[PDB]
């Protein structure tokens, strides 16, 4: 297996890395581990103007006021248990959002703030028959309503909820109230079941309280039952949200129709569906184990055919200190991070199942030292029934001495490991910023990108509609539209000239500049920066982009093209002339 | 005969040999890479807002940014490392912001931006380089765009006698302005000599035009040379004016009725020249011809004669003008007597011998071109290791190319830059690595591993958060021990220590509408155990690394229970490192 990608060679896989607390998504080539692109999502990107432009702020909605995000869990949409390459979805734990990235243009095209919850952490996708739902955990228990009268986590109206988003519309589909809380989540290969770990069955707020119980659980959702209750109208709504809310809590020991709680030790974390569809595998964290839930025993669990919820556990291998996450090679082996022992443990799922029945067998095949304190790990295609067992990335939280010193803040160490053979081979240490938690790989042929925008792309269709109200044809026009104290500049552009190279406004006018890159040559992107006004955006081939700012300073103000586009790039500039307020009518 | 055959693979457990400091381009940060692996080790926020560390949100960062904290963007090109006696001293890195007209300083011991200045009375700080000798007393910065003075909206004419741009000198150590020099034309790139007396800058808009054709009309623009000693003498004598409300001394470096300033000389150079690069032997300012397929070599040791009026023609300081290829943009040096120049149009790096170029200019038939290496594609800047110092070591070359085309997997309509690593240690340049990068770093700078010394943990007396220590002192707080909530009208100031896996203050209560400042001190001393602080659904996020104090201010505008949590995985019980803010309604 080739490890190094030389000049002129291409990588074999795309990697989509979470940006962690930095808030973006990063596209890597694998196995080179080089970063090919950054996709802004919850961060504000100076380069493309994401968070500044009108198109991006429209997608972000009211949450455009936040300049931060905290993303952990990138996942690719699937059809019949295989990636279909349409969308990447990712969480925001900081401001409680889910974002969608369109993989043909490699941009965030939709974003939603999940209502009546705090902190979207775990996130994964329905696999079968396709990604109808995005499943997202809200991690923190809060009051309902959260109006400041009640703060007690033990109140009967304090809880968190499991969240289903319609992947295509990016509107809420339903929410399920649960006991305890929600950490990570995964889905089966039938569409009936999803599952989530809980570490706060105690509903505590202090460290000791959250570790009190010997077992928490993974909660299992019967999605068929949830859908059935929604269609029957058997649900409530919270606050001003129209999202159907179903009650998945136990009441006086009787189970809900929507949920079953499988006791699992202890403050469990990772929740990973095996690629053969057989198991939800929960990482025991404070317990030195993983718990294997047999997915084919869940219908019987939901039909009272089992005496004890633990009867759906068919394995609980002891693996090492601090199990956090598990991935799969498609050959019947699982790979689990041990945070405390600082290792990846490779183990055979069917032998662990046999040892659980007493048959003394050594299911542990290898322990590889990683550097250091691994969190998530990811094997290529692990989330599909095409898991190919080639590459493994372990994403470790302390890099210590593995890279040159760069001051008190250290990079993370995402290590590429060869798993095509019986023996795990550490091949590359990849330093990364801001703590990617997880990542996802896709074959090169699973991703199909556009090299030039379509003119009807929904990403800027609202801007096209605005332009139409002014009588503008964006493909041809270079016009300055005036409307009271608003000025709307529309221009085409082609290297190395802006189609409108000067315009004049009054001091205090609100200026919108809309630019259409009317060339069709791949890689010839333009920028637009207004000096000393905090204005910057990208305009790639056939894109329309727009940005709005106040001309608060009299005098002449240069704008220029920021993206090197031509040998005359330094010369692709223009001038905004601002007439002073004392020369125009005076308002208070 | 010597071959180029350095190893490029840095395997697991091995370390890079050089630091690389990449400009973040239009994205606004500075990036620390390891060389030769070309892996990004760290990102240093400067003009961008960084969600992860809180740069742009925290009180410490917004203090450093001053009023320009209102801007969420920057546009970087030119990172440079401070020097002593013409060698990197590892103290500071400086970088420009073309978008909002700033210069930033990064402290290389903590890898943070610690000072920032908006250059007064100019637009668009682009070219930037450092004094070399006797040390980096000044940062030299080019303002690219001609503007009216004053720029009050009465006059828009760039041909008006009070429309001009200025060369800028910033005191490297205080990060206050030292002086400005009005010039004719405009300013593109700049460099300094190896004595401290001279600096030079290319100009492309000697025409003072605003249109593309008008800017290319002159067969020759110039490199303007500055007699910094003469500027300093005039400032010491009080012979200067000031502009607007800035106290910065302003000297007039324009020609008047054909008579030279004592501060400047204008050396005619073809054509819209771009790069302006000092050879590592101190002999030449080398201007890259761009629209002219040449570079022009100015003999620095002729400049004293030029300013003393001993030369008949400013062209007499030109001692070479080699023809190299189409679209020369930038030049760097191996320390062995070769220069390496990017050809943007031909898409090559050309290696050429400077002394042979000089003899060729005298009419001697000698081939000074040694090799042309195809690069991929359209190179802008290039940088050989230690090239800006008299220790230029001729080992590594990076060419930063603007069109990557098919060199990487497709990723949509926007493509990465291609920063290509080239082995120059031997007689033949060898291309060894294609490094994709985001948002167009324009230029980069390398330093030996042993030239950079970083802190493993913060100093409690660090200036970076000294204003916060002072706030704490006014409240009677000992940041190393205290976990206290100070109430001051509708202001609430929470102070806490933190140790893994627990915030020192795990709950506090405020009134809806209160303005909340949370100050956190990471009181452990284990390297690499950083904490975060995020307030859910309030847009609040920041880093607190070991022994650091960080603070952030936000208004509690939502009644109810609002969780906060530690964003930096710091401990097996990281998920449980949380707290509650309780907000009472009216
Ligand atoms: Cu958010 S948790 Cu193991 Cu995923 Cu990192
Ligand atoms: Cu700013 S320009 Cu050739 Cu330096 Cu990139
Ligand atoms: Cu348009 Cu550079
Ligand atoms: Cu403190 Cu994670
Ligand atoms: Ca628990
Ligand atoms: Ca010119
Ligand atoms: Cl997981
Ligand atoms: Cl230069
Ligand atoms: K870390
Ligand atoms: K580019
Ligand atoms: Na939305
Ligand atoms: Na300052």
């Amino acid at each position: 297996q080739k490890i190094h990608v030389g000049p002129g060679e291409l990588d074999d896989y795309y990697g989509f890395w979470s940006g962690g607390h930095q808030g973006e998504v990063r596209v890597l080539g694998v196995p080179s581990m080089r970063e090919l692109m950054r996709i802004p999502v919850f961060n504000v990107d100076s380069a493309t103007g994401w968070g500044l432009t009108n198109e991006s702020r429209h997608i972000m909605g009211d949450s455009a006021k936040f300049l931060n995000g905290d993303c952990h869990h990138p996942h690719i949409s699937m059809t019949d248990g295989k990636y279909d390459g349409k969308y990447l979805f990712i969480n925001d734990k900081a401001n409680s959002r889910v974002a969608r990235i369109r993989l043909d243009i490699m941009k965030c095209d939709k974003m939603i703030t999940v209502p009546n919850v705090q902190a979207i952490h775990g996130l994964r996708l329905q696999k079968v028959p396709h990604t109808k739902y995005v499943f997202a955990n809200a991690e923190f228990i809060i009051p309902h309503p959260n109006d400041g009268k009640v703060f007690d986590l033990q109140d009967e109206n304090s809880y968190t909820m499991y969240n289903a988003i319609d992947a295509e519309t990016m509107e809420m589909a339903f929410q399920v109230i649960v006991d305890g809380n929600l950490d990570n989540t995964d889905a089966d290969y039938t569409g009936r079941f999803a599952a989530a770990t809980c570490y706060n069955s105690e509903k505590a707020f202090d460290l000791g309280g959250m570790m009190r119980n010997e077992r928490d659980w993974v909660v299992v959702f019967d999605i068929h039952a949830v859908e059935a209750a929604v269609k029957a109208g058997d649900f409530i709504t919270l606050g001003d949200s129209k999202t159907p809310v179903l009650d998945g809590r136990k009441k006086d020991g009787k189970d809900s129709k929507f949920t079953r709680y499988v006791p699992v030790p202890k403050n469990p974390h990772g929740c990973n569906t095996s690629s053969d569809g057989k198991y939800f595998i929960a990482a025991g964290k404070l317990s030195p184990t993983c718990s294997m839930i047999a997915i084919d025993k869940l219908p019987d669990l939901f039909a009272g055919k089992l005496a004890d919820p633990r009867d759906v556990i068919v394995g609980e291998p002891e693996l090492g200190l601090g199990p956090l996450h598990t991935t799969f090679d498609g050959r019947g082996n699982a790979y689990t991070t041990l945070f405390i022992d600082s290792q990846v443990v490779k183990w055979n799922m069917e032998e662990a199942v046999r040892a659980y029945k007493g048959e003394k067998v050594n299911y542990i095949k290898q322990k590889l030292d990683v550097h250091y304190q691994p969190g998530h790990l990811h094997a290529s295609l692990c989330e599909t029934n095409e898991a190919d067992g080639k590459w493994l990335v372990a994403l470790s939280k302390f890099s210590k001495d593995r890279f040159l010193p760069v001051g008190p803040l250290h990079p993370e160490n995402d290590q590429l490991i060869d798993i095509s053979g019986d023996e795990m081979k550490l091949v590359h240490d990849g330093p990364t910023f801001a703590e990617p938690h997880d990542c996802i790989m896709a074959r090169r042929d699973q991703i199909k990108t556009k090299k030039i925008w379509d003119r009807n792309d929904p990403f800027f269709a609202p801007t096209v509609e605005m332009a139409k109200k002014d009588g503008i044809n964006l493909d041809t026009d270079n016009k300055v539209i005036r409307d009271g104290n608003k000025v709307r500049v529309y221009m085409t552009s082609m290297a190395p000239a802006f189609g409108v190279q000067e315009f004049t406004v009054k001091q205090g006018d609100e200026v919108t500049v809309t630019i259409t890159n009317i060339d069709q040559i791949e890689d010839v992107s333009f920028g637009f920066v207004v000096v000393n006004h905090g204005v910057s955006m990208e305009i790639s081939p056939q894109q329309t982009s727009s940005i709005t700012f106040v001309a608060d300073k009299p005098g002449l103000h240069w704008y220029y093209c920021s993206w090197f586009c031509h040998a005359l790039h330094m010369e692709m500039v223009g001038r905004m002339m601002v007439e002073p307020a004392w020369s125009h009518p005076q308002f208070e």
